[PDB]
């Protein structure tokens, strides 16, 4: 790499690893449009493999960005509209809390306070259905954003229906494979397993279990080769040939509400740049992250603003995540690791990173 990223790069990671105690690390930075790749230690402790550029981590929420883009992908394709009520994808929602609940409210979880988390008990197609039927809002709808896997995670799967595929199906093929993500997987195979990091919680090997809605949610792996040529596509969405994937990808980066400093995308999270540090890095924390906040409608939507660091964390029990990017700069970062270690400290090391190249 140029000295100057390799610097940045090593000073910032080097740190942060021994801070944290990470086993094993991969990072991409685009500057210029271009992709260089840093690895540090171990994908598997116990039979020492290292981190490669071919590693594949738990990419947890950062997998919400893909179902974003595939959601935003549906919307061009002109087979949903995020002004669709919830109730036309999944005619047997008929709980009357349900009345006003639109696709975009779930993707942006906005639909009146939605669990952080579908229950552990919640299985079967019935079982999902009995537990939407059930749930009770705390708000009115399009009023406040509370962080929900069980929001987005609904969206993601009511968003594939009219296409007649799976999620994992349509993900396949209208997000991975057009993109030449061909080492990207909502369900690994074993072919790859040699390549699948374990995440370390306690010092305790782990993988992500699985759950209800869990490809939609949280269970992307990729590897650091792949998430660069994602934050390439989401830089860069006109070099994209196919045109609703393009166009998806687009309003995944469009603003549907502010809190704050920060506004609701399709997954993604927008800042305008130049942004202020502390407020990236400390609302990267978990409850101002995870709390209830009001929100303001923007009525209509604003398109991608090139100038905005474009942004998601995401972890799983045994992984933690970021990525962040300036359209405007050309310019972003991955950071993958396989120890969940706090989002403030991923988002700090970031900016310290982009800052200097930018
Ligand atoms: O191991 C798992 O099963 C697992 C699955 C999904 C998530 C996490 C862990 C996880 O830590 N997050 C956070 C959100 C979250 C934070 C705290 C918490 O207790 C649960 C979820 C995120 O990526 O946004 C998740 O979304």
């Amino acid at each position: 790499a140029p000295q100057q990223i390799n610097d940045i790069v090593h000073r910032t990671i080097t740190p942060l690893i021994e801070q944290q105690k990470i086993p094993g690390m991969a990072v991409a930075v685009i500057y210029q449009g271009k992709p260089y790749y840093f690895t540090w230690g171990y994908a598997d402790i116990a039979k020492k493999q290292p981190v490669t550029q071919q590693t594949l981590f738990e990419l947890g929420s950062v997998s919400k960005t893909f179902t974003g883009v595939l959601g935003g992908d549906a919307i061009a394709r002109g087979e949903i509209k995020l002004s669709d009520p919830t109730t036309k994808y999944w005619p047997e929602l008929t709980a009357k809390q349900w009345n006003g609940i639109t696709l975009l409210h779930l993707a942006t979880y906005t639909a009146g306070g939605l669990p952080l988390q579908v229950p552990d008990e919640v299985k079967s197609s019935s079982d999902l259905l009995r537990f939407y039927q059930n749930w009770q809002p705390a708000w009115a709808p399009g009023t406040q954003r509370l962080y929900a896997n069980s929001s987005i995670g609904l969206f993601g799967a009511l968003a594939v229906k009219p296409s007649g595929l799976s999620f994992e199906q349509a993900m396949q093929t209208r997000v991975f494979q057009p993109l030449k993500l061909n080492h990207t997987w909502i369900n690994v195979p074993p072919a790859e397993e040699k390549n699948y990091a374990w995440g370390y919680r306690e010092g305790k090997a782990v993988h992500v279990s699985p759950g209800a809605l869990d490809a939609e949610a949280y269970g992307v792996k990729s590897t650091i080769e792949d998430m660069a040529r994602w934050v390439q596509s989401n830089l860069k969405p006109l070099d994209i040939n196919e045109k609703t994937l393009q166009q998806g990808i687009q309003l995944a980066q469009s603003r549907y509400w502010q809190t704050g400093d920060m506004y609701q995308g399709l997954g993604w999270e927008m800042l305008d740049w130049p942004v202020n540090p502390d407020s990236i890095i400390n609302g990267s924390d978990n409850k101002i992250a995870l709390a209830a906040r009001p929100v303001k409608a923007i009525t209509p939507p604003t398109p991608a603003v090139r100038a905005s660091w474009v942004h998601k964390t995401g972890a799983t029990g045994g992984f933690g995540s970021y990525v962040a990017f300036i359209p405007e700069k050309e310019l972003g970062i991955v950071m993958l690791a396989n120890k969940n270690y706090p989002n403030p400290a991923r988002v700090d090391a970031a900016w310290q990173i982009l800052n200097a190249l930018q």
